[PDB]
Order: C-alpha cells, then sequence, then structure tokens
C-alpha cells in the first residue's frame, strides 16, 4: 500500500509530495547520498500513478526507455531503445547484468521470455520482439494503445505523436520540467526545489548566476538555440526548439493521410515538474483557438539583471520560482517605493523556506515592480481612448511578476499538416551475449 | 444520507457550502489534486438537490450532456448529444468504456438497455432511442416534461425554451456562472472563490490582471463579442450575446403559433454560482414590466483602472466580488478621504479571507468611492428642482459599489415573437462498436 | 402546541418574533435557503393567530388567494381566485398537483370534495362551489361572515369592504406592510429587517440608494403613481393610490343603498409589518373626525439627500426605521452641534444591531436635526402671539424624526358614498383536467 522514497526523513520536500499525491502514503527510506533525490522521487510517484490509472492487459510503448526500470513490473512493456546518446551502452549492459542475476529466484515475471527476446535481438538486430527493439520512434512496427515519455526532450512532439497515432495509440503521457520559462525567452534560470540551474551557452563565463565560472583580473546579445541543464551534478545539453515544441495548446488537429483531433491537459504539478495527459481521436471535430494556459500556484518571476561576462559588463533576463507564503507576506510592503537593500533585509527576516543564493536578485525584482506600479497610478488616461498622434510611445518594463492564483496565456500553433541503420557494434553484441550466458 | 465532496478537509469553502445547502450533510473526501474542485462540488450538490425536488417516473431531457455522468442514476434521462465541440469524441469513448466495464456487476440500472440503445444509434445515426440521440436542441423529437441545462453557454435562451415548450416541457433548470458582470459591460473580471478569471480578447497582453501575459522592453477601445474564460487551467471561449441572453426578467411571454407565459427565479446562490428555475404555462396572462433584479449577499465592485497593454498605457474597467465581513469592517474608515496606500495597509491588516492578488485594485476603488461621496455632500441642490440652462453638466463616475443587502435592477426584453446532418465519421463509429464488443 | 418557522436558529429576528406573539412558542427549523424568510414567518404566525381568534363552523372568504396554502386546514375556506396576474396559472397547477398527490393518505380533510369542486369549476367556469370560484371580489355570490386579505395591495379598500358587507360579513383582517411612509410622500425607502427596498420609477438610475443601478462615465421632480417593491429578490409593481387607500381612520361610515358604521385598529406590529382588524355594523351611529394615528415603537426617519441620477445631481427624500436602543443611546450627543463624520463614527461604535448600508444617511439626518433644534432655542417669540406683517416667513425643514413612544396623526376621508369574463383558456383547463386524473 505505501510508497517508499529515497529522501531524508527530515526534509521539507516531503510535505509538498504529500500534497501532490493525495491518493498515496509516502514514507521516507534513505539509502544513498544522491544529490538529485527529489526529481527521482517525483518520477517514481508519477509512474506509480500512471500505472494505477490505466487498465491491465494493455501493451505500453516506452519511448527512449531504460529497460532495467521495467523489469520487476507486472504490466506489458515494449521498450523502444536506439543507441543515440553516450549513456546507452551502460544502460544495456546493466539491463543484461540484472537479468542474469535473478534468473530463477523470480518466477512471477516473464524473465525467461525477456532473456529470449534479448538473445534474439542480439542475434539479428532488425527484428521486433514482444519486449525489445532497436528502432526509433518513427520506425518501430509494434502496435499498442498507450505510449509513455519519461524525461524525453529530444523529439519533435507533433511528428512523434502522429506516428504514434497512425498505429492505434489512443493515450499518451509526458513527464518532465515545465516549459513556461522558455516561452518567455529568458537567458538563464533556476528550479531551486530540485537543485537545478540552466543557462544559455553564451553566458557560461558570468559571475553571479547559478551555473557559471570566471577568473580573477585587474582590468548584440540574444538567446540562441543551445542550452545547458545541470541536475545536481549531472549535465545535459538541450535545444530550445524541441523544448518549445512540447508546449501544446488545449485542442489541436493532425491532418495527413489520416486525421486526428487531440487535446492536452496537466494533471500533476509540483514546483516545476509536471505530468501531461494527451488524448487523440479519429476524425476532425470542432475548431481551434491556438492558446495555451499555465496556472500558477507559486510565484513566477522574470527580471533584468546586470553582470560581467568574461570581464565585460552586460544586462540580460533571468527567471525563478518563489514560495506562496513569502509572496503573501510581502503584499503590504510593496504598496510603497522600497530600496533593494531594505527588501533584502525584510526577505531575510521572513526566511529556510527558500534557498539563500536566489535572494539578492528577487529583492531586486520586487523593488522595481513596485516602482513601475506607482507611475501607472500617476499617469491616468481616459476611458476607451488611445493617444496615437503617427506614433505612440512605449513604456519600459523591467519585471514580470505572476502572483499565485493567476494564469499565463500564449498564442501557439494548432494546425499541423507536414510530418534506418542498426548502429550497434560487434564487440558490444559479443559482450552482451557473454554476459547473458 | 450524507453527500461527499472532493475537497480538502481544511478548506474554508466548506463552510459556505453548508450555508447554501442546509438540507444536506456535506463531508470532505479528497481523492484527486484537481485545481477546479470547488466548481465541481457545487455542480454535484446542485444536481443532487434538483433530483430530490422533482418526482420519479418523469423523463428528463439533458441538453448538451456528458452521458457518463448519468449512468449510475435511477431516474430516466434522455441525453441530447450532438458533436459540435472538440471534447465530445473523448466523452463518447469514455461513456462506451464505462458501459463495457460494468456489464454484469450492476443490475439495478438499465445497463443492457443502454448498451442496446448505443449500438442501435451506432448502426443508424438518425434514430431516437429512450436514452440517446445525436440531434441538437431544436431537432430532437423526444417528448418529456423536464429539461436541464448544466454549464451550457452556447444557445439562445428564448428560442431553445420555446422549442422545449412546444413539446410539453413544463419545468427547466439552469446551472452556471452569474451573468451580472456582463450586464454592466466590463472589460475583465474574476470569480476568486472558484479560481476563475476572464478577459476580453483585446486585453490579453496586459500586465496586472488575472489572465494576461507580456514581455520585457526598453521603450477607440470598447468591449467586443469574443471573451475567454479560465477555470483552474481549463480554457473556454464564449460570446457576449449568448451570455447576456440568459439574464431573464421575472415574467415574460412567448408568442408564436402557440403562446406561453413563463417566469424565472433564482433558488441557490453562492459567491458567483447560481441555480435558476423557470416555469412555463400555456396561454397569455397578466402583463410584463421588463426588469431583472439581482440580490447581493456579498459586495460587488466595478472600477476603472490604468494599465499597459503591449507597452501602451490605457484605461478600462474591471469587476470583482468582496466578502461581506470585510465590507462591514470598512464602514467607519470610508467616512473620510483616504489614500490608496493607507487603504491597502488597512485591508492587509484586516485580512486569508480573500485572495491577495485582488487587493491592490480593491484598495484603489474604495479610495475613489469615498471621495466621490464627499463632493456630493458639498454641492447640495433644492428639493424637487433641476437646473437645465439648453444643457446640463454630467458628473464623472469612476466606481460602482453594491453593498451587501442591496439590489441591482436592469431593463431587458420581455416579449418574444421570432424564433440537419449527422456529423459523425466511420472510424469513430467503428471504434465505438469495437469498444462495446 | 409550538409553531415552527423556517429561519436559522442563530438569527436575531427570532427575539422580536417572540415579543410580537407572546401566546405561542416559536421554534426555528430551517429547511430552505430562502432570502425572504422573515416575511414568510410573520405571515405564517399571523394566520395562526387569526385562526385561533375566530370560532369554528364559520365560512371564511379568502380574497385573492393561493389555494394550496389552505389545503391542510380544518376550517371552511372559500377561495376567490381570478387570473389577473402572471403568477396565477402556476399557483393553480401547483394546487391541482398537491391535491392529486395526497388523495387517499389524508382523510380528515374534505379532499374528495375539493377535487369534485375543482373538476366542476373546470367543466363550467361560471359556477360557485363551496371551496372555489373564478370571480373577483365584487362579483362573487357566496355569503359568509369573515373575510381575509393577505398581502393584497391591488384593490380600493372602501369599495371592496362595502361589497363584502352587503353580503353579511361582519369581520375582516388585513396583513401587509405599513402604509405610513406613503402618507409622508417619500421618494424611496427601506424595510431593513425584512431585506426590502422600494423606489419611485423615476430614480431607478441613482447610485447610492437600496434599489438602483448606474454606469461609469467621464462627464420639476415629484413623486408619481408607479412604485417598485423588491422583497429579497422578488419584484412587485404597485400604485400609490391603492396603497394610500388602506390607511383608514379610526371610525368611518359607508352610505349607499344600505348603511354601515365601521372601525379599524392595529393588533400586531413588528418593525414594518402590521395586522389590522376591521368591524362593520348596520346603521349609522355617532360622528367622525377623520384622523388616523400611528404608534412608533422604533424610530422613524425621513430626510433630504443629494445624489446623481443618470449623471445629473439632484435632491429628494428617503425614509427608514431605526432600532430603539440606538435612538436611546444617541440622546446625549444630540444636545450639541455635530458633524456627519463624527456621528458616523459614533454610530459605528455603537453598532450588528442594524444594517450597515443604511448608516451613512442616518448619520446625515441626525446631524441636521440637532442643528435645526439650536436655531429654535435662539429665536424665541412671545406667548400667544404671531407676527404676520401681509406675509410671514416659513422656515426650512430638512428632517422629520419620530422618536420611540410618539404618535403620528393625519387627516383622511371618513365619509364614503360612491362605489365579467372568465378569462381562462382551453389548454389550461385541459392541463388541469389531465393533472387531476
Ligand atoms: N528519435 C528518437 N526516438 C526514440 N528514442 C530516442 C530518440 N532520440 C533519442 N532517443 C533516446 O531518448 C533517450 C533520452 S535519455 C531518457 C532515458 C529514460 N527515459 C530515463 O528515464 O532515464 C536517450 O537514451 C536516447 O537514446
Ligand atoms: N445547439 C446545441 N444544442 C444542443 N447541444 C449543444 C448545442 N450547441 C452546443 N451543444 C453542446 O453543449 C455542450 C457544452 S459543454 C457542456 C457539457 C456538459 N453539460 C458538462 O457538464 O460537462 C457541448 O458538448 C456541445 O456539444
Ligand atoms: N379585483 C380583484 N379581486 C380579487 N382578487 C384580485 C383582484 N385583483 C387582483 N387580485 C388577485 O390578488 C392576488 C394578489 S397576489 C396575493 C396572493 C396571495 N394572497 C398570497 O399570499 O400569495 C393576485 O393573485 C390577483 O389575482
Ligand atoms: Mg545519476
Ligand atoms: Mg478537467
Ligand atoms: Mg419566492
Ligand atoms: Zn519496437
Ligand atoms: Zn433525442
Ligand atoms: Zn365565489
Amino acid at each position: 500500500d505505501p510508497v517508499y522514497v529515497d529522501i531524508d526523513a527530515d526534509s521539507a520536500f516531503l510535505k509538498a509530495l504529500q500534497r501532490a499525491y493525495p491518493m498515496f502514503e509516502v514514507e521516507p527510506r534513505q539509502v544513498t547520498p544522491n544529490d538529485a533525490a527529489n526529481a527521482r522521487a517525483f518520477s517514481h510517484l508519477a509512474i506509480k500513478l500512471i500505472e494505477q490509472e490505466i487498465d491491465p492487459d494493455s501493451t505500453i510503448l516506452d519511448i527512449g526507455s531504460a529497460p532495467a526500470r521495467r523489469m520487476m513490473s507486472d504490466r506489458k512493456y515494449h521498450c523502444v531503445c536506439p543507441m543515440r546518446s553516450a549513456e546507452d551502452p551502460e544502460r544495456l549492459a546493466n539491463y543484461a547484468r540484472k537479468l542474469a542475476s535473478a534468473a530463477g529466484k523470480v518466477l512471477d515475471r516473464n524473465i525467461s521470455g525477456k532473456i529470449g527476446d534479448l538473445q534474439a535481438v542480439m542475434a539479428v538486430p532488425d527484428t521486433e520482439t514482444p519486449t525489445f527493439c532497436l528502432h526509433t520512434d518513427v520506425s518501430c512496427r509494434q502496435r499498442a494503445d498507450v505510449a509513455i515519455y519519461q524525461d524525453v526532450y529530444a523529439v519533435h512532439a507533433p511528428t512523434s505523436l502522429y506516428h504514434q497515432a497512425i498505429k492505434g495509440v489512443r493515450l499518451a503521457y509526458w513527464v518532465g520540467f515545465d516549459t513556461t520559462p522558455f516561452m518567455y525567452n529568458a537567458m538563464a534560470g533556476a528550479y531551486p526545489s530540485y537543485s537545478t540551474n540552466w543557462a544559455d551557452e553564451q553566458v557560461l563565463k558570468a559571475k553571479n548566476i547559478g551555473l557559471c565560472s570566471t577568473d580573477l583580473t585587474e582590468g548584440k546579445l540574444e538567446p540562441c538555440d543551445r542550452v545547458l541543464f545541470s541536475v545536481g551534478s549531472t549535465l545535459y545539453p538541450e535545444s530550445r526548439k524541441l523544448l518549445k515544441s512540447w508546449h501544446l495548446p488545449s485542442v489541436f488537429h493532425l491532418k495527413g493521410k489520416l486525421s486526428f483531433t487531440c487535446r492536452c491537459d496537466t494533471v500533476v504539478s509540483c514546483e516545476g515538474y509536471v505530468v501531461k495527459r494527451i488524448t487523440m481521436s479519429p476524425g476532425l471535430y470542432g475548431k481551434t483557438t491556438g492558446y495555451a494556459v499555465t496556472h500558477h500556484a507559486d510565484g513566477f518571476l522574470m527580471c533584468k539583471t546586470t553582470d560581467t561576462v568574461d570581464g565585460e559588463r552586460v544586462s540580460f533576463s533571468v527567471c525563478t520560482y518563489v514560495p506562496a507564503t513569502i509572496c503573501d507576506q510581502m503584499t503590504g510592503i510593496l504598496a510603497t517605493e522600497v530600496t533593494p537593500e531594505d527588501a533584502q533585509k525584510l526577505l531575510v527576516g521572513l526566511n529556510n523556506t527558500m534557498k539563500n543564493y536566489m535572494i539578492p536578485v528577487v529583492a531586486q525584482a520586487f523593488s522595481k515592480w513596485a516602482k513601475e506600479c506607482r507611475k501607472d497610478m500617476e499617469d491616468e488616461k481616459l476611458l476607451g481612448v488611445r493617444e496615437r498622434t503617427w506614433a505612440f510611445k512605449k513604456q519600459k518594463t523591467h519585471t514580470v511578476y505572476k502572483r499565485p492564483d493567476t494564469q499565463s496565456i500564449q498564442k501557439v500553433q494548432a494546425e499541423f499538416d507536414s510530418f534506418w541503420s542498426s548502429g550497434l557494434s560487434i564487440p558490444l553484441r559479443t559482450r552482451i551475449k557473454w554476459l547473458l550466458s
């Protein structure tokens, strides 16, 4: 009945987890000093919930999978496992090792069948087995009804979903980080509850952001495609286009040789991690608007800041998340004009609910926001009238602040109409064959 | 005997629910983290009360229905289900799935008959069955005596009611959001107890309203038909004309080939959600005035505010709801002239009874209202006399404030005299047929 | 023995009810969220008391009745039910439905006879039965000895009473709102204990009265016949002439072909609701004066106020009721001159005994009254002398204040000498016939 997570029994994250999964009983049982524990716990609980949702005797496609995670499960999984990243051979070797280790002690699972399928794929690499294949998402021939994406950021979402749908899949899930900070086009940012920082490749030599490094000395800039992610002490390169492609609107159409109508919604949300549910049906129905909405339970901040990159002083924008209680407790102070130092002292007085290294920039954002409010109250126009004497002036905005219980809305695309080699090596196949034997 | 609702046991909304349904026993039993829970609970209790009102052995038309909600009920429902929105195929598939799942475990309900009717409609799409059809409201041929509208905002009320009445219906119900803010012709607004914000399509790029999104930068306007609604994180487009059409007067006439006299009244009201009861009788009787009345148990505010839309500074009107206790506790302060900052500090001191993101604009409205009162006391006219020396000046009004235990009144129309394709697809029909089997 | 009322067990109104009916035991038993509960409770208790007064085996005429209210009573009622308003067909249908529902379960009442009379009237509409007819008050042929008017404001009182008296009626009762504010000729007013506001048709676009509605903008008047009443959220149009006609003097004469001497007195009075008892006797006796008296247990206020109607600033008079304890506690302050703001703060300090939305205007009235007193003390005349040098000046009066334990007196008329179609439809008759069967 209860679910066990590998975090310390005194952490404050546990509270939040119990709020996000009220249908479970969460128990802390710590065994490793892992520095990316919270993300692992969230993914574990998400998979538990998804399994509890769908009915048995349904085959499930696992896109970009690590097979060792699905061994002790009683459901039917077909793992789609190409070898495109540098961490895949180790995952395959670990899977083979774990399969060999427990060969007669566990009998309620299809262990012998799994070994047979692995050996068959090793012998001939272009064959589909009930539990394994070596193709990509757009070339696997297996037919199923459910698909799952877990921490997959390297595919174009509409094309992948269309190729999943033309094979009879009616339900899909997606687990990963929230894509909202990338629709605002920021330079760098943090997910502080998960110990995650990310930065654009051009500001890696800054001084006072989460992920940077610089030296000692005596004495156009716009976002690009390539981004670096750091979860704990693990590094991942990412692309802005593919991250943006997963920010889907509420309803959309897929129009090719066959046609489908699909809808997407968010079912779990905890401080930056989300779970998305997508349903697809045959035929065209209704009409689309092209808007995507995000609900904010915490505060979301984006602001402009000044730093030195490689010794040269520049300015760019950063984003972060703020707990709701602090935002509620700062309501009265922001009615006047306040300097950044006083705001910093007040925030330190209220605070650990939030990480300290993020405080100095937050205090700089609030101070600006309040000021921009006062000016609005002092230059009051007339109702239903615009002045455009033919040019009109644009005011300056240095801060965007989405308070708890508000919503963001953005215009995206909603109509889509436009949409092999083994890669393995002889020594790796021989090693796997010997490991199984 | 008791009724269970899917909200947390510590929420303050529960209190209000117990005040709106004093004939029930409300128990919290939370199973999902749904962010639109309060609206669902209100709708659930409303349906329970309506069922407890009318007598059994009466057939009930369900206009624009989701059939899966009526499966486990012992009453007789005829669901009118066209496919005009993009969320309908999924609802139909869910209905078929739920019907198939419980086929022999539940025997007190007409499960087998429901399956037979669904299969018959799938085989031929232009046939009426006792529990299902695929026509619209003005083309269904079934005869009944009660009709129900649940969260239906996309029909013209007099025409629909006339077509319901010429078929022998004598009673109707309507559940939805209050239409008063749209008779005042506001730009944007909030229902804060239900986590709902709405805005006109022209101000979606503002900065400091509930539903908007903007960017960072260095540097005639009147309401239109199209409106956007956001309930939790679900988005709905709406039209002002159809929303306004449901704000009916106390008595009205329907004059066509046959004639009817009808009357409408509000029976449940909780912070923005209402239940309306309409009765229709044959023949013409009495005479009409054309007025509609709203009773305010909380405070209702409408005020003018200044913002920047896409960088350009403009002014427009917003509306909101205020709890009665705060309004009662602000009576003494508003006897003098008060600045917005002092009002903001006082409101924060009194406050969480109300959401904080709504406070800064409320504090701006009160401050103006009080000032407009003082001027009235300082320019006193004579009894029963008007000055029109031929033009007379009009004063300026920046705030409308309806205090608890007051009433709004508005002039509307009260005399009405002026009032098909399957749309389904072969793959969807085949999928439903296979799902049932 | 005890009487049950549909109000909440914590309301302060209950106290007052127990003071008005000391011969009963009042118990709260709340079942509906009705917003006009207090008026319903008062009417219920009034009917109980009237029934307890008169002796049995007397037939009672019920003028302008709703028959469903008299079904479960053991007395003999003859209901006079024309169809002149738009709410009558629904009342008739409800009566028929309730009659059909309990046809064999209740046997101590003349249920079968009631059904027979209803069917007979349906068959032929111009016949009198022991319990039903379709005529007006001046055309019913039934003979009785008691008549009852319950919330009837649409008849001319002397003519109706004469036509009741020429048929052998010797006693009559009247239940309704107090008519005193209409003999003072006010523009608008409130009954705050019953959640009732009323206004003249010409000031429906004001801003700061109980019943009004206005908009946002940048920039002879005398009372007329038509008035609007709002009880909770129910709207009723009324005429000033017919309301005034029910303010009868202590003794009066009816002189026609036959002659009668009648007298009227008030027997129950609670914060605006009254019960009146009228007795009529054959022949002419005594002589009349033509005065009507009202006793005040609470404070009654009438004052001049300034507002904006449709944007134009005007002045008119409003009236209200004030609890006796507040009036007693303001005696010492009103010995000097006091500003409206100080009076508002003092009233808020004393106050919830009274509704807050009525406070700002009350504070404005008191402040004026006190001032008008000081001037009187500073311009002192001689005993038994008038100055009329031939014109005399008239002073200005802006407030009328009737304190508790005082009496109003007014001159009215006391000598009176000057005093049909079915209207039903075939479909309604058929519907009633089918409902009974
Ligand atoms: N086009 C494609 N189709 C299917 N899988 C792909 C793919 N491109 C990359 N991948 C795989 O996606 C994986 C992302 S790493 C994610 C691994 C796994 N989901 C986990 O939870 O750890 C990589 O191993 C890569 O091999
Ligand atoms: N003219 C019409 N007649 C009948 N139904 C209509 C209609 N126009 C739209 N509808 C239906 O009304 C529905 C509104 S969505 C409401 C669904 C349901 N009442 C619920 O509680 O969830 C849509 O599914 C749409 O199919
Ligand atoms: N001239 C007349 N003679 C008798 N009844 C009349 C009348 N004019 C109007 N009425 C009736 O008086 C009623 C007033 S509404 C009052 C209904 C009832 N007394 C109650 O307590 O609810 C209307 O239904 C109308 O039909
Ligand atoms: Mg690791
Ligand atoms: Mg939902
Ligand atoms: Mg009513
Ligand atoms: Zn495969
Ligand atoms: Zn039908
Ligand atoms: Zn009669």
